[PDB]
């Protein structure tokens, strides 16, 4: 891991790095929520955001650093402060905001700003390439009601890689996390369909825990069998 100011990145493939935020919680410590970010040609594809628009300011430092490359756009995968956190440093910067339609209704209500794009799915989860132009490798997928219920996954095409957003666990986790605005009833059902979309997607990319494999998906799914 290499560690850049207030931040960590971290390097998965040769075109796929991953960031991690570190929010302050007095009496807790700090909490950790990861990010990805693919280079696509000449253009620069993130996913998620920082816990804050400062953090999330400081990734596109990162970027125009290291890759020197232009944010294309950027798709988030649900609408909470631990991955819509830094929402107005990307509209400062003039990055276009994708976000699932339900995410985009429910982040005023959770004190977020909604993106500035609105991804609508399929009845089979897949996103509609309607409202996906020019997305390149990020294939969106809705796996259904799990953490939230807009919460949505992304996979790299083009590589072995899938991000499960706040939705997958790590195979060595013994709790499923927050379960707030969880649904207990079709966590099990949605995580193993994200594990159905990407079967060939072997590192597993979390913003909890670091990169695991696809023991992670049946982990989560065998504990969110006990709702
Ligand atoms: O992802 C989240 C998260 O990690 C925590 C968190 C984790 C451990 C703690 O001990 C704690 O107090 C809070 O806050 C959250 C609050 C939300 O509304 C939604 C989230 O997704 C998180
Ligand atoms: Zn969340």
């Amino acid at each position: 891991d290499q560690r850049f100011g207030d931040l960590v990145f971290r390097q998965l493939a040769p075109n796929v790095w991953q960031h991690t935020s570190y929010l302050d919680m007095p009496g807790f410590g700090a909490v950790a929520s990861n990010g990805l970010i693919v280079r696509d040609g000449g253009r620069v594809l993130v996913v998620d955001t920082a816990w804050t628009d400062d953090q999330t300011a400081q990734i596109l430092n990162w970027i125009k650093q290291e890759i020197n490359l232009p944010v294309a756009l950027a798709v988030v995968t649900h609408a909470h402060q631990d991955k819509m956190g830094g929402m107005d440093a990307l509209h400062a910067a003039g990055i276009a905001t994708y976000a699932n339609a339900l995410s985009n209704q429910l982040a005023p209500q959770e004190g977020m700003v909604a993106a500035q794009h609105s991804l609508t799915f399929a009845a089979n989860g897949w996103v509609e390439p309607a409202t996906a132009p020019n997305f390149g490798p990020l294939k969106v997928f809705y796996p259904g009601p799990g953490h939230t219920s807009d919460n949505i996954t992304v996979g790299i095409d083009g590589t072995d890689i899938a991000f499960g957003g706040c939705l997958i666990k790590d195979s060595k986790a013994k709790s499923l996390g927050n379960l707030g605005d969880a649904d207990t009833e079709h966590y099990a059902a949605s995580a193993r369909a994200f594990g159905a979309a990407f079967p060939k997607a072997s590192m597993i990319v979390m913003s909890h825990s670091a990169p695991d494999s696809r023991a992670a998906i049946t982990h989560t799914a065998r504990m969110a069998d006990k709702l």
